[PDB]
């Protein structure tokens, strides 16, 4: 197998999911609101993160080949997965339903060109092909840091077909 071009690939790209991350803004609200207390373990939406989906246009037969995110401005995110058994609708995101690790992008005011942890990117990046078969859909936390925002991303994987 010597890798090339010529071979088929699938390039999916990270949505962003505005209903679902505004859901997410209510509920931490509502409990400010309600003065009230969150669940044990809970998962709240921070104001620096947005939830995105991942529709897989196909579940067999796939390998994670790279990721492909862009920055257009100097900054940072983090891309944090979510359990494939997490039901956005019917319950809200635990803790323990985060994926380690999470895939961290980054640029420099000097450079155009992007750097990230490349292991724990593979690492996250190698799970995302037997995740496909859990359920069509997944869903990520991305956490832009200071100085960026959903304008300035273009999130997608590349997976080779089999
Ligand atoms: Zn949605
Ligand atoms: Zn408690
Ligand atoms: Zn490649
Ligand atoms: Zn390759
Ligand atoms: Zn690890
Ligand atoms: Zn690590």
């Amino acid at each position: 197998a010597e890798d090339g071009p010529q071979k088929q690939q699938l390039e999916m790209p990270l949505v962003l999911d505005q209903d679902l991350t505004q859901q997410m803004r209510l509920r931490v609200e509502s409990l400010k609101q309600r003065g009230e207390k969150k669940q044990d373990g809970e998962k709240l939406i921070r104001p620096a993160e947005s939830v995105y989906r991942l529709d897989f246009i196909q579940q067999q037969k796939l390998q994670f080949d790279h990721w492909n995110v862009v920055l257009d401005k100097p900054g940072k995110v983090t891309i944090t997965g979510t359990s494939q058994n997490w039901t956005p609708d019917l319950t809200n995101l635990m803790t323990r339903q985060l994926l380690d690790p999470a895939a961290i992008f980054w640029r420099k005011e000097d450079s155009d060109a992007m750097d990230w942890n490349e292991a724990d990117a593979l690492e996250f990046g190698e799970r995302l092909s037997d995740l496909a078969k859990i359920r069509k859909v997944m869903y990520f936390l991305i956490t832009f840091g200071e100085g960026v925002e959903p304008a300035n991303l273009k999130a997608s994987v590349v997976f080779n077909q089999l």
